[PDB]
């Protein structure tokens, strides 16, 4: 197979990032197929223009902790498929990411996620109620597309039916459609809400919001920039849309199957919040790339400047190296070392509303639909990517 110097032949598997194979047979375990065969901790596949592709757990834990050698300057695959345009802070690097952080930690720290928690379980309220009585629903159309999209709103820009409308720009973003017309296609879905968000950070720059807050937050004593400052308002869109509708529905699904699981919630409700994470372990979503800064060598292997590696965070909560049995779920498990919400300094800004979000679900569902079951014959349609689709939760009780 046609391949660089430096990577082997015993470490090449084909591997579409986009389209794996095994992917209607799951989403998880597709991608744990590479830890179940007998492959070194780190591969190297020949789709998307070539990129590694970290497989055990405690690796990928050691590159997202290494920045220096590990660059965030390119997060997407192919290479160039996000350039120019470019999301902040995700796309940068210390010392720079330390400022622009602090942007975005103004409005989405602990705190300010705590300050609207009874306004978050509300509409997990109201939206519950309105099929609780008809003993069945269609979940990913009356609640995982919606609530999580409401909350968001509530904070941000309240545009009712016509952001939902344009929500498939985070599409465009983790499933475009040859790498060249990755990047364009990649090009043209990140340009269009490019536009979209500047007619809204200039009318917001007075003062009275979410993204208010972040744009009239300054930098060294000076504003952020256009390009870096619609960059990270457009990332808020991104992340706060997309990758939470899809964490709600391959969970539900997963205790419609397990009558018992649930039924250890509802016996001891205080399980829920002190066994949050356990969801975040046993589904992860992400799968974040990064771009090789310095020449180096990690198992065993020499990364040469230039090249891309995949960081799928679902090889480590179902890592069987680090969690015994990784396809159990444990809510007494004591330590549950995960990467859903990524590691380092590029750590997940908004897992304090994703752990409030899927708190105030479970405790919602569970007091007022105790029991319930997914429809016989049935199941979800996964697509793979930078952020994980699946489409397809019926549910009954
Ligand atoms: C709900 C489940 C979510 C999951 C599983 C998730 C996952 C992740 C992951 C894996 C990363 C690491 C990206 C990288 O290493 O390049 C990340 C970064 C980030 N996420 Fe999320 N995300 C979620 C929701 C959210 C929400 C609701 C927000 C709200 C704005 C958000 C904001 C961010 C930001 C700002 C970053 C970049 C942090 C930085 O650059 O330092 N995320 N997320």
């Amino acid at each position: 197979t046609p391949r660089p110097a430096h990577v082997p032949a015993d470490r090449v598997v084909e591997l579409d990032m986009y389209n794996p194979q095994g992917i209607e047979k799951g989403y998880l375990e597709a991608w744990t197929s590479l830890q179940t065969a007998d492959l070194p901790s780190m591969v190297w596949t020949p789709l998307n223009g070539g990129h590694w592709i970290a497989t055990r757990g405690e690796l990928i834990q050691d590159i997202y902790c290494d920045p220096d050698h590990f660059s965030s300057h390119v997060i997407f695959i192919p290479k160039a498929a996000g350039e120019k345009y470019a999301m902040v802070p995700s796309k940068m690097d210390p010392p720079e990411h330390r400022p622009y952080r602090e942007v975005v930690d103004k409005g989405l720290n602990l705190r300010a996620i705590r300050e609207r928690e009874p306004a978050v379980r509300a509409h997990a309220i109201a939206l519950i109620e309105a099929f609780a009585d008809k003993g069945h629903c269609d979940f990913v159309e009356e609640f995982s597309g919606e609530f999580p999209i409401r909350v968001f709103m509530m904070m941000a820009d309240l545009p009712m039916e016509d952001s939902p409308k344009l929500r498939a720009f985070a599409a465009g973003m983790t499933r475009p459609e040859t790498p060249t017309e990755m990047a364009d296609a990649l090009d043209r879905a990140n340009r269009s809400f490019f536009d979209y968000v500047s007619p809204i950070i200039d009318a917001r720059m007075g003062g009275d919001d979410i993204l208010t807050l972040s744009i009239n937050s300054q930098v060294n004593g000076a504003p952020m920039e256009r390009e870096k400052l619609l960059g990270m308002v457009s990332l808020l869109l991104l992340a706060g849309l997309d990758t939470v509708t899809n964490f709600l529905n391959m969970t539900m699904d997963y205790l419609g199957r397990h009558p018992d699981k649930v039924r250890e919630l509802t016996e001891n409700p205080t399980e829920i919040r002190r066994g949050v994470e356990e969801l975040f372990r046993r589904f992860p979503l992400v799968a974040a790339a990064r771009m090789v800064a310095h020449d180096v060598e990690r198992d065993g292997v020499e990364l040469k400047q230039g090249e891309m590696v995949l960081l799928p965070t679902a090889l480590h909560g179902l890592d069987p190296r680090v969690n015994a049995d990784p396809w159990e779920v444990d809510f007494q498990r004591k330590r549950p070392a995960h990467s859903t919400f990524g590691n380092g300094p590029h750590r997940c800004a908004g897992l304090h509303l994703a752990r409030l979000e899927t708190t105030v679900m479970l405790e919602e569902w569970l007091k007022r639909i105790p029991t319930f079951r997914v429809v016989p014959g049935t199941g979800p349609t996964y697509h793979s990517g930078v952020v994980a689709s699946v489409d397809g939760v019926r549910l009954e009780w």
